[PDB]
RNA sequence: CCCAUCCAAUAUCGAGUAACAAUUGGAGGACAAGUCUGGUGCCAGCACCCGCGGUAAUUCCAGCUCCAAAAGCGUAUAUUA
RNA sequence: GUUCGCAAGAGUGAAACUUAAAGAAAUUGACGGAAUGGCACCACAAGACGUGGAGCGUGCGGUUUAAUUGACCAACACGGGGAACUUUACCAGAUCCGGACAGGAUGAGGAUUGACAGAUUGAGUGUUCUUUCUCGAUUCCCUGAAUGGUGGUGCAUGGCCGCUUUUGGUCGGUGGAGUGAUUUGUUUGGUUGAUUCCGUCAACGGACGAGAUCCAAGCUGCCCAGUAGAAUUCAGAAUUGCC
RNA sequence: AAUGCACAAGGUGAAAUUUUGGGCAACAGCAGGUCUGUGAUGCUCCUCAAUGUUCUGGGCGACACGCGCACUACAAUGUCAGUGAGAACAAGAAAAACGAGUCGAACCUACUUGAUCAAAAGAGUGGGGAAACCCCGGAAUCACAUAGACUCACUUGGGACCGAGGAUUGCAAUUAUUGGUCGCGCAACGAGGAAUGUCUCGUAGGCGCAGCUCAUCAAACUGUGCCGAUUACGUCCC
RNA sequence: GCGCGGAUAGCUCAGUCGGUAGAGCAGGGGAUUGAAAAUCCCCGUGUCCUUGGUUCGAUUCCGAGUCCGCGCACCA
RNA sequence: CGCGGGGUGGAGCAGCCUGGUAGCUCGUCGGGCUCAUAACCCGAAGAUCGUCGGUUCAAAUCCGGCCCCCGCAACCA
RNA sequence: CACCAUGUUCAA
């Protein structure tokens, strides 16, 4: 009764997936992550899941 | 009036898209000249005669391009060959 | 209109209008409820075994249906068509691009690909809406196009098939005949399934088809076999009679 | 017959007149069929909620009816239940995949089993690349002094229709895929009107079997064998 | 003049004696054809004079009244 | 109106048992023959006997009342 | 010598 929309990529505004605090690195540290990765399904490496609702994501 | 003569005889206006612009009938045959493109689909129309047109029209309605005569060229009725 | 006639009629004799041919003689063909000679169990004869009647299978028509997707001797168990899905061409929906490549505007400060859970849905189908991560130039948005179609037209075609036709038929060359289309060769006679042969012959020389070649079956030679078979001779076993 | 080309009858022979049976078949043509065979094709239509292409579900198969073509019968020259003898053509498994450049499994099959108890199955174990295994290919008609049941009836003829278990093919069985079991059989049908088709010898007819379609399904078709006649060997009547 | 009678699609026309409408052609589109004609299917469709008395409602009943036909008349 | 005749399958007509899915010709259907149609051949269907009553075991017939159709007459001053 | 009638319009 409706066309459907056939749905683009959203852009996520100059961040795909982001990182922590404290920018200034005076050699103390790494900066840290902000999602997990759960790695060996699949790749692991830069794979980093979803919020969702904090729950999970690929996949892995 | 026209035509003719003239743009100095000391001394006369003027072409450019020379826009100051050719048309009238045709392109199957007789009969000179398109197996071009678009439209219509035995309709609309053409065709003196033969014939064209029934969804790929050498013939209709048009655009292009050609042919013929040309300040002319179609058509009709008489009339001679 | 007039002159003849008892009358039927006769003689004389137009036009308006209409049409693109009507005719004439020949040729080639097709056709005859026209002669003549042949042939064929897709003809009959003499017969066989059936179909048409019945029940079912299957194809065709019609009627239904959302839809029930060529052909009318030479269509109808045929399109190798015995389709549950697929096939598939039809109907109700739903995806995907398999719209290459160009040109123009977004574009890495992201063009875009994909998807867990929910809602949507016929769908534990991310198709889409919410959600946020992945993909990392492959894409996407416009414009121009192109490639796909079991879309149409078999009356635009190629190819193949069927059918004219299970018939013996067609074609040149050069000569003859006629203004010519066209004839002759290619024939009246016998003959064969056959323009197959013999003879005749204004024709003579050729080409194809027919025959030949090819396959299969029947008899047969050579070759041949621990992928075919056979006999024998010793051993082993079985019957062994009075019924 | 009258030269010739040849013909009939008989011989010879395995075979006697195209030996038999097929294949191949000129020239012209049909406005035959095929654009549903092709990456055969021109033109023209559709071309991103597409007439593309894929899913999902239907349909092609729906039945007052009319027709082609088969199949099964209407029975005693038979149905049944036994038992015997005994054919030919044929088919048969796999990929640059998944497994252990070599080998396996997909295909057909015998044999055992299942079996101190129905078929249909389901399982083992062999073999076969196919003249080598199936296979001494145990086809069905037929046969039988079978001292077998029926005895002329819509009947033990016929098996349409459909009821209930069950098991296999498939990803899926409902508008039963197919087999098997017990019911139903009171469904016509007793040899078929007008009409009509094919056929001249290993033929017609009957009989089955392979292959092909095929995961599952032959009343089909292409082949093959088996049993095996009636009539004509004529004619132009249609 | 009186009486008998008939009006329903663009036209033509059948009606259950007093419960609501039939076709067909003409029309618009398909199937068919080489295009047509025929042919078949599907579609627009008739407030029935005017109305009253109103059977649950007048087309179907009866009587009034446009329409258009038919039976029958000074007196010797 | 008097009087007289008839209503029968879609058409035209018959019908003497008081009675045959009532009969006839044509038509309508279904199949054949034909390339196709007609002719022709083989089949099958179709009747509120106009209507209501009554006689009867039984009615198209028999007796009626009605509705129609069709005439014969409808006289002499 | 029984009966044996007919096949729409253009076009190819
Ligand atoms: N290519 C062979 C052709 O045979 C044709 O002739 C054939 C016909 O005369 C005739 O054929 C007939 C046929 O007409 C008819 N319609 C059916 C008949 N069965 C045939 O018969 C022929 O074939 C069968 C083989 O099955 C045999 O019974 C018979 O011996 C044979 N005469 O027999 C000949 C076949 O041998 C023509 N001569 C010709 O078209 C051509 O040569
Ligand atoms: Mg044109
Ligand atoms: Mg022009
Ligand atoms: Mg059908
Ligand atoms: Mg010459
Ligand atoms: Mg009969
Ligand atoms: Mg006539």
């Amino acid at each position: 009764p409706k066309k459907p929309t056939h749905r683009h990529k959203l852009e996520k505004m100059r961040a795909l997936k982001y990182f922590k605090v404290t920018e200034n690195d005076d050699g103390s540290y790494k900066v840290e992550r902000t999602r997990q990765d759960c790695p060996h399904p699949q790749c692991g490496a830069g794979v980093y899941m979803a919020q969702h609702k904090d729950r999970q994501y690929h996949l892995t």
